[PDB]
C-alpha cells in the first residue's frame, strides 16, 4: 500500500520535496566531501536519482557530493520505507547512506531527536577484511538511559557484491520494533518500547548522501584525500523510495 513515493522520473530533483545540506565542515565525522546543491552532484536521469561524488577542488575541500532530505515536506511515523539503490564501489573511501532523523531535528539536538540508519556501507572493518562491497550495517542512535548518546549497530556480510546491481533497502517500523531488510530478508531488529526510546514514536524524515572519508576513529578510517583510493566519480543510483503504509501510520506533508 504505497501512500508516498519519489520515483525520480523527471529531469530535475523536486525542490518542493527535497532540500540540500550544503557545506564541507565534515558533518561531525571528519568527512572530506563538500556537499553542494549543484546539478553535478545530484541529478535525475533515466528514471533514477544519481548522487555523484567527485574528486574536485571546491570550497576548500578535495571532493564534492550531495546530502539531501525531505525535512518540512515529508515525514512519517510507522510504516515500511524502502529504496531501490545501486551503490557505487566503495573501495576504500566512499561512505553512502540511506537513513532517517526525527522530525524535531534540528530544534531538538542530536541524538535526542533520534536516528535510524537503514543502509550504511564502506566501513573500516569491511576494508580490513576485504569485504568492501558486501559488509553493511543498520543502526539506531538516540539518547539512552540518563539522556546520553547510545548506539546500537548490527553488521551484515551481504552474499553478493552490492555495487553490481540494484538492491532493496528497507526499514519496517511498528509501535514495538524497528526492523531492517536487504532484498526482503531481515538482517537487523530492535525493540523500541523501552522508556529511553520514546524518541522513536514521532515522525521521521529520510536522508540520502554519499560521503568521502571520515576521521580515523570514525566510519571509514580514512581521514585525508590521499588515503581515498576509491574510483571517482562514484555514483549512487536511486530508482525510487516508497512508503508502504501501516494502520498506525501518520503522514506529515506540511
Ligand atoms: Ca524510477
Ligand atoms: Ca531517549
Amino acid at each position: 500500500n504505497v501512500i508516498w513515493s519519489q520515483e525520480f522520473d523527471g529531469e530535475s530533483l523536486d525542490r518542493n520535496v527535497w532540500s540540500y545540506d550544503v557545506g564541507g565542515h565534515g558533518f561531525g565525522n571528519g568527512q572530506l566531501e563538500f556537499n553542494t546543491d549543484r546539478p553535478e552532484n545530484a541529478y535525475l536521469r533515466d528514471g533514477n536519482l544519481v548522487i555523484e561524488a567527485r574528486r574536485e577542488a571546491y570550497g576548500g575541500n578535495a571532493f564534492t557530493s550531495a546530502r539531501i532530505h525531505t525535512r518540512g515536506r515529508f515525514a512519517f511515523q510507522y510504516g515500511d520505507l524502502e529504496a531501490r539503490i545501486k551503490v557505487p564501489d566503495t573501495s576504500d573511501g566512499i561512505w553512502p547512506a540511506f537513513w532517517m532523523l526525527g522530525n524535531n531535528f534540528p530544534g531538538t539536538v542530536w541524538p535526542k531527536c533520534g536516528e535510524a540508519d537503514i543502509l550504511e556501507i564502506g566501513g573500516k572493518d569491511g576494508i580490513a577484511k576485504g569485504l568492501q562491497n558486501r559488509q553493511i550495517n543498520c543502526a539506531l542512535h538516540f539518547a539512552g538511559v540518563g539522556e546520553q548518546k547510545t548506539s546500537l549497530v548490527e553488521w551484515f556480510d551481504a552474499p553478493v557484491d552490492l555495487h553490481l546491481d540494484y538492491h532493496l533497502y528497507k526499514i519496517s517500523w511498528t509501535p514495538t520494533h524497528m526492523k531492517f531488510f536487504l532484498d526482503g530478508k531481515e538482517f537487523g531488529s530492535w525493540d523500541i518500547t523501552a522508556s529511553e526510546m520514546k524518541e522513536y514514536h514521532q515522525p521521521f524524515y529520510p536522508i540520502l548522501n554519499v560521503a568521502v572519508g571520515s576521521w580515523t576513529h570514525s566510519y571509514t578510517g580514512l581521514d585525508t584525500p590521499e588515503k581515498i583510493t576509491a574510483t571517482l566519480p562514484a555514483r549512487m543510483y536511486v530508482d525510487w523510495i516508497r512508503l508502504y503504509g501501516h494502520p498506525e501510520t501518520k503522514l506529515v506533508q506540511n
